């Protein structure tokens, strides 16, 4: 009918052909206003009532719980929403919804760990990686995410004897990014580290041989199968309070849940659709089926802050 104003924190080259989709069945054009995460949510607490944002688009829960608490969206009661989106994938009270789930598990040098001495994300703890693993920076919101989800799984006392033995046995300093670390694992610098399943996906549908080799040395592993299930977080959306055009903010939300635009964003960005059903990429159905930790997300969202404090106090720089 008329238009939307997006704000998105993520940019990938193929959402201008996924909104295109939106577009060509409802009639309405979507403005996309682009910036980090921390800066949008800034400029639309600044715009106030005035704000022309509808949605805000961006990633990890750590963000999507931030702007939550800040009154940045609106309720929302929709039947596609609450049938096509897992309830641990949304907001229970309807204030943003997950349309793309990752997973950070563990990824290992198949040429010196056998999936047999994998388990879960607590063992990693043991003295007998001392000095084999390595990951980025704990400031980084997925890091954050994974540590708050040991937290209110295992309390935090027993969160901060997993860091220090953790940090203990980080064969370097934390440095670069998911992809760096797969890179240094790859080429055996370490014999493990922890990252999201589509950055092995971009890797493994590289149009170039050499990026690819670096994958195939690589094997991905879902930790706490036994247990409680893989750390799973998502790309999320939620309506902003202010919206100048409510329904179309709605129905834009609704697309991003439906089977065409879940079977795209599994396709092109190598993640793992919240629709149930909706086909994987080749290469990221090839890691093989998982269970997922079947927490609430918004659960994680109040133990971020004593998930940070542990990670200071166990020297995870």
């Amino acid at each position: 009918q008329q238009e939307i104003n997006l704000y998105s924190s993520r940019h990938y080259n193929t959402d201008n052909e996924l909104y295109a989709k939106f577009t060509a069945e409802t009639g309405i054009k979507v403005n996309l206003i682009e910036g980090k995460a921390d800066e949008l949510l800034e400029r639309i607490k600044s715009e106030g009532a005035n704000s022309p944002a509808d949605v805000l688009l961006t990633v990890d829960l750590a963000r999507l719980w931030r702007a939550e608490e800040d009154g940045i969206f609106q309720p929302v009661q929709s039947e596609i929403l609450e049938t096509n989106v897992p309830e641990y994938l949304r907001s229970p009270d309807g204030m943003w919804f997950g349309f793309t789930k990752r997973a950070r598990v563990i990824m290992y040098n198949k040429g010196k760990v056998k999936p047999e001495e994998l388990s879960t994300y607590e063992e990693l703890a043991d003295p007998k990686w001392k000095g084999r693993v390595i990951i980025r920076s704990s400031s980084n919101e997925y890091n954050q995410s994974l540590v708050a989800s040991l937290v209110v799984a295992d309390g935090e006392e027993s969160t901060l004897a997993w860091a220090k033995g953790f940090v203990s046995n980080f064969a370097r300093e934390p440095q670069g990014n998911d992809t760096a670390q797969i890179e240094a694992v790859s080429s055996g610098e370490a014999d493990l580290t922890l990252a999201n399943t589509y950055y092995m996906g971009r890797l493994l549908e590289s149009e170039d041989p050499a990026q690819k080799a670096i994958a195939e040395n690589v094997g991905v592993f879902f930790p706490n199968q036994e247990g409680r299930g893989t750390h799973v977080n998502v790309s999320g959306v939620g309506v902003v309070k202010t919206a100048p055009n409510r329904e179309g903010a709605v129905k834009f939300i609704e697309f991003l849940v439906s089977e065409p635009a879940q079977a795209f964003l599994a396709q092109n960005n190598y993640e793992y659709p919240v629709l149930a059903g909706v086909p994987l990429n080749k290469s990221v159905a090839s890691f093989g089926e998982f269970k997922s930790d079947t927490t609430s997300l918004d659960k994680l969202g109040p133990a971020l802050a004593p998930a940070t404090k542990i990670m200071n106090e166990a020297g995870w720089k």
